[PDB]
């Protein structure tokens, strides 16, 4: 099985980047990934190019195992997160992780581990990655643990997935600016598929989560319903008007980050509609 | 022994000044029997003996007793993608114990108070929007078996609810979930404590909603609400609060569709327990 080191990484998803290994699609991969503080860093593993994957495929990335850490990092400061304008100094806490809890002073946060940057090449230029677009990102989506299919859509030849910014547990918005960073091991399965995508989706056992990050958290919002509400009417073969109505019953909106120069939004898509 | 408040008996507005229509004793369980969204009205308002402003009211919910058949409706200028759309549309809806049925599709049932709220402050809110006293709230956790808390303006508090859905997404982007008329059995009480926003009260979890004309104040305010909320329970520090809320509290979205927008925060039993 191959391994990809965590010296070997990026800073960018950029149309451009070179990739660090090459693997068939049906292929068990490790990456092993920095936590995503160590201020000119949050760090990717990769990227890895799959073969025979070209642009306006999907690449399909099957999460296996997220392998953590005893230790855990949080940090905020003036500046940072949501009431960023309204905190002062920089601090950070140390946290223990045990098997099913992130410990924090007196209280057992549920474990729940995630991958938080997970992205592809570009169509163009470069995005840093600590912000997102379609093409992935610095998503900070709890849904993308261990047991998924993360699905991203794909620009260059080969894809050039990367991949980093593991947390041992998080709640939806990561209002402070972190979770509990920590360097990982995570095992992935990369797949690909021919159909084309618009946005990421992420497949649980019984919803589809898709993704949608961009500057304002409003229009992130509006684009996401918009590309759910089709998502529905391609799928069923139905008009508009019912999946519009569909949605509003059985889709639930949400927010996956509130904090990096993109927010992330998502919208979860049961199953059952189609089964 | 035991008291009902028919449907004819209402308000449109959330107002300062509305005249209740039945009073009751902390304590007691009242039936409000609601009408559908399709106008927007909700039964009430009562007044609840003992309750002054700057406390919360407590409203248990124990059973929302549901028909078998709702509406849907949508159309150009509603919804997140009123832009976007042409016509107007409705759809009846079969409502079995279990599910909501949808063209052969069984959408889980899920009973849920959208508009619930009290006499505001000053002036008048119209039960279409929402804001601190309550109102179109939309949040799906508002369900059997939690406690909605609200802040008191007025002597008596005038409770009124309303907007009975069948089953409903977070977001409810169309504009309208599975509207129905209902019964809705609630127990009322009194906490001496006064709060912001309201908070329903589940078993394993507070959720403070927040309703404001957009979304992202309102974001930026549960969020407030939320680490202080912690902040003074626990009596740590404040970026202390600011962290934890960043690993334990989920913060979501009830609705996109009314004039204020709904947001919520999740804030776990256990972080206190
Ligand atoms: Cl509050
Ligand atoms: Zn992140
Ligand atoms: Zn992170
Ligand atoms: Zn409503
Ligand atoms: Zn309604």
């Amino acid at each position: 099985m191959k391994v990809v080191p965590a010296q070997r990484c990026v800073y960018s998803f950029s149309a451009n980047m070179a990739p660090v290994e090459e693997v068939y699609p049906g292929e068990q991969v490790v990456f092993e990934t920095l936590d995503a503080l160590g201020s000119k860093v949050n760090p990717a593993t990769g990227p890895v190019f799959v073969n025979g994957v070209k642009p306006g495929d999907t690449l399909k990335v099957r999460i296996k195992r997220i392998e953590l850490p005893r230790r855990g990092m949080i940090v905020t400061g003036k500046g940072f997160g949501v009431l960023g304008d309204e905190v002062e100094g920089f601090h950070t806490k140390e946290l223990e992780i045990e098997k099913w809890a992130v410990l924090f002073d007196g209280v057992r946060i549920p474990i729940h581990p995630m991958v938080g940057v997970i992205g592809v090449a570009p169509q163009e230029g470069e995005y840093p990655t600590g912000t997102a677009h379609r093409h992935g990102g610095n998503m900070d989506t709890k849904e993308i643990t261990e047991n998924v299919t993360v699905h991203l859509p794909v620009f260059q030849e080969g894809a050039l997935l990367a991949l980093g910014d593991v947390h041992a547990t998080m709640g939806d918005g990561e209002v402070c600016v972190s979770a509990c960073e920590v360097p990982a091991k995570v095992v992935v399965e990369i797949d690909v598929s021919k159909e084309e995508i618009k946005w990421p989706v992420v497949e649980t056992n019984d919803a589809y989560y898709i993704i949608v990050s961009l500057p304002d958290i409003e229009e992130a919002l509006k684009e996401v319903t918009r590309e759910t509400v089709w998502f529905i009417q391609r799928r069923k073969t139905i008009p508009f008007t019912d999946a519009y109505m569909l949605a509003s019953l059985s889709v639930d909106v949400g927010i996956s980050q509130l904090v990096n120069p993109a927010k992330t939004a998502k919208a979860r898509i049961p199953k059952y509609i189609f089964t």
